[PDB]
C-alpha cells in the first residue's frame, strides 16, 4: 500500500462552534430569498471527506516524464533565490494567522516580539540540525459557503505551527515566488491578472490554425501527490542557486513536513498520518503547479497532441492545441488521461474536447465577450455567479475573516453580475454604515490583502482598464446564465438592481472625494446618459494558497 492517509479514529474537531445554516438579518432578503439553498461546510461532515481523500496511489514513471523533468530542471538551474531575514518573513505573516502553541501570536510575529523571534530562531536552528523528525501538523475542517447542487463535505486543511510557517517563508518565499515563471514561462497561470489571462487564452486560441482546448480536472489533486512527487519537487528547488543554509532548510522541510507527518486535531489528539500534499504549507501552490505541469506536459507527449500550449494554476489545468480532427482529438484525450492516470493524477470528470473558447472553464472561469463604449468587441473573464452570490449572502449578515464579495468585485469587475449586484449591494451596506473608508481583508491567488473599498475604482482601472466601467451588450449566453442563477437563488432581477444602483450612485456623489469617484466610475452603467470617464502592486506574481501570506 501507498495510502494517502492513515487514520486512528479520533475525530477532526472544531475550535469555535460552527454554523451550517445561512444567518439572516434585515439586509438578507434584499439580496436573496431562498435561504435554504445556501449552507456552510462544518466538521460534522469531516468523516465523508476522509473517505474521499483516502486511497492507494500507484505511479508508473516513463521516459516522457523524465524528459520533461530534466528540461524543467535545466530552467530551474537559472534561478537565484535568497534567504529572507526573520524580519522580512515576520512582515509577510497575516495579522490574524493562527497563533503558535509556543506562547506568542501573529501580532507578536509582525511586531518582532523577542519571544516570537527567539522561538523562530530556535525552529530554524532545529531545521539545520535535524532532517528526519516529522514535524507536527494540525488538521481542521474548513467552513466554506456553497449553494446546494445536495451538499459537499468540508475540505480538510493541514498546517504546521506559526514558528514553522515563518521558517518556511525564510527558506522558500523567494524560490516559490520566482521559480514557477522561470520553469514554465507563459504557462504559469498566477503571473496574469484576469485581463492578461483572457489575452493569453484568446491569443493562444488564435495562434492555432484549428483550435481545440480542454480543461483537465484531477480528482482530489492533493491526495494524488506522492512522496515521489514531493521529492521531485524538492530536486527542482535544489537546482536553484541557493545559499548552503537554504539548501539544508529546504531538505529538512521536505523530509520532515512536505512529504508527510502526523495529524493532530484542535484538541491535541492524534488523528493519523499524512503521506500526500498538505493543503496549508507555503509550497502547496508552487508544488502543485510544478507537479501538475510535469505530469500534464509528459501526458501531452504520450498523446501526441500537436502544438499544445498549457495553462497551469496549481491543480487547475487547461490545454489548447492544434486539432487533428474531431475523432482524432477525442482519442488523443483518452490517451492523455491514461497517461495522467499512470502518473497518479486520475480525472475527476473525463476531459472533453471543446471547439468554442467560451465553453472552456478553468480556474472556475470562462472567457466571454461584451462591447466597450466605442462598440468594439471586448473579451473578459466571467464565471457562474452562484457561489459568489451564496457567499455574499453569508457576508451580508456575518463578518467573516475573508470578504469574498470584495475579491470578487476586484477580479470580476467587468462582469454583468459583479457590477449590477455585488457593487450595488455592498456599496449600499457600506454607505449606510459609513464604512467606505474601512480596510477589509480579501484573498487573491491565496494571498491576503487589506483593501479599502473606496480604492476600488483605481484598483479596477489598474487591473482591467477603463473599459471595465463601460462594458455593455453582454452575450445572450452570459445574460441568460446570470438571470437563471438569480431565479435559482431568489435574487431580485437585474432590472431591480439598476434602480437600486441609481440610488447608490446618487448617494455616493452626495459625498465628494473618493466616494464620488466610486459613484462616478463604478455606477456609470446605471445612468441613461453616461459621463466621460477618464483616467484617475506585485499582485499577480505568484500563487500562495494555504501559504499564510499577507501582502
Ligand atoms: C483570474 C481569476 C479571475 C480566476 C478565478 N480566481 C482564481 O482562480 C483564484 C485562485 N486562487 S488560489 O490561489 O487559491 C488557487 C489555488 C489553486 N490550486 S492549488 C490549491 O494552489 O493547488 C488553483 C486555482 C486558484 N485560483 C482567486 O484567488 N480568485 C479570486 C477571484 N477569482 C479568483
Amino acid at each position: 500500500h501507498h495510502m494517502s492517509y492513515t487514520w486512528t479514529g479520533a475525530l477532526i474537531t472544531p475550535c469555535a462552534a460552527e454554523e451550517s445554516k445561512l444567518p439572516i438579518n434585515a439586509l438578507s432578503n434584499s439580496l436573496l430569498r431562498h435561504h435554504n439553498m445556501v449552507y456552510a461546510t462544518t466538521s460534522r461532515s469531516a468523516g465523508l471527506r476522509q473517505k474521499k481523500v483516502t486511497f492507494d496511489r500507484l505511479q508508473v514513471l516513463d521516459d516522457h516524464y523524465r524528459d520533461v523533468l530534466k528540461e524543467m530542471k535545466a530552467k530551474a538551474s537559472t534561478v537565484k533565490a535568497k534567504l529572507l531575514s526573520v524580519e522580512e518573513a515576520c512582515k509577510l505573516t497575516p495579522p490574524h494567522s493562527a497563533k503558535s502553541k509556543f506562547g506568542y501570536g501573529a501580532k507578536d510575529v509582525r511586531n518582532l516580539s523577542s519571544k516570537a523571534v527567539n522561538h523562530i530562531h530556535s525552529v530554524w536552528k532545529d531545521l539545520l540540525e535535524d532532517t528526519v523528525t516529522p514535524i507536527d501538523t494540525t488538521i481542521m475542517a474548513k467552513n466554506e459557503v456553497f449553494c446546494v447542487q445536495g451538499r459537499k463535505p468540508a475540505r480538510l486543511i493541514v498546517f504546521p505551527d506559526l514558528g514553522v510557517r515563518v521558517c518556511e517563508k525564510m527558506a522558500l518565499y523567494d524560490v516559490v515566488s520566482t521559480l514557477p515563471q522561470v520553469v514554465m514561462g507563459s504557462s504559469y497561470g498566477f503571473q496574469y491578472s484576469p485581463g492578461q489571462r483572457v489575452e493569453f487564452l484568446v491569443n493562444t486560441w488564435k495562434s492555432k490554425k484549428n483550435p481545440m482546448g480542454f480543461s483537465y480536472d484531477t480528482r482530489c489533486f492533493d491526495s494524488t501527490v506522492t512522496e515521489n512527487d514531493i521529492r521531485v519537487e524538492e530536486s527542482i528547488y535544489q537546482c536553484c542557486d541557493l545559499a548552503p543554509e537554504a539548501r539544508q532548510a529546504i531538505k529538512s522541510l521536505t523530509e520532515r513536513l512536505y512529504i508527510g507527518g502526523p495529524l493532530t486535531n484542535s484538541k491535541g489528539q492524534n488523528c493519523g498520518y499524512r503521506r500526500c500534499r498538505a493543503s496549508g504549507v507555503l509550497t502547496t501552490s508552487c508544488g502543485n503547479t510544478l507537479t501538475c505541469y510535469l505530469k500534464a506536459s509528459a501526458a501531452c507527449r504520450a498523446a501526441k497532441l500537436q502544438d499544445c500550449t498549457m495553462l497551469v494554476n496549481g491543480d487547475d489545468l487547461v490545454v489548447i492545441c492544434e486539432s487533428a480532427g474531431t475523432q482524432e482529438d477525442a482519442a488523443s484525450l483518452r490517451v492523455f488521461t491514461e497517461a495522467m492516470t499512470r502518473y497518479s493524477a486520475p480525472p475527476g470528470d473525463p476531459p472533453q474536447p471543446e471547439y468554442d473558447l467560451e465553453l472552456i472553464t478553468s480556474c472556475s472561469s470562462n472567457v466571454s465577450v461584451a462591447h466597450d463604449a466605442s462598440g468594439k468587441r471586448v473579451y473578459y473573464l466571467t464565471r457562474d455567479p452562484t457561489t459568489p452570490l451564496a457567499r455574499a449572502a453569508w457576508e451580508t449578515a456575518r463578518h467573516t475573516p475573508v470578504n469574498s464579495w470584495l475579491g470578487n468585485i476586484i477580479m470580476y469587475a467587468p462582469t454583468l453580475w459583479a457590477r449590477m449586484i455585488l457593487m450595488t449591494h455592498f456599496f449600499s451596506i457600506l454607505l449606510a454604515q459609513e464604512q467606505l473608508e474601512k480596510a477589509l481583508d480579501c484573498q487573491i491567488y491565496g494571498a491576503c490583502y487589506s483593501i479599502e473599498p473606496l480604492d476600488l475604482p483605481q484598483i479596477i482601472e489598474r487591473l482591467h482598464g477603463l473599459s471595465a466601467f463601460s462594458l455593455h451588450s453582454y452575450s445572450p449566453g452570459e445574460i441568460n446564465r446570470v438571470a437563471s442563477c438569480l431565479r435559482k437563488l431568489g435574487v431580485p432581477p437585474l432590472r431591480v438592481w439598476r434602480h437600486r444602483a441609481r440610488s447608490v450612485r446618487a448617494r455616493l456623489l452626495s459625498q465628494g472625494g473618493r466616494a464620488a469617484t466610486c459613484g462616478k466610475y463604478l455606477f456609470n452603467w446605471a445612468v441613461k446618459t453616461k459621463l466621460k470617464l477618464t483616467p484617475i502592486s506585485g499582485w499577480f506574481v505568484a500563487g500562495y494558497s494555504g501559504g499564510d501570506i499577507y501582502h
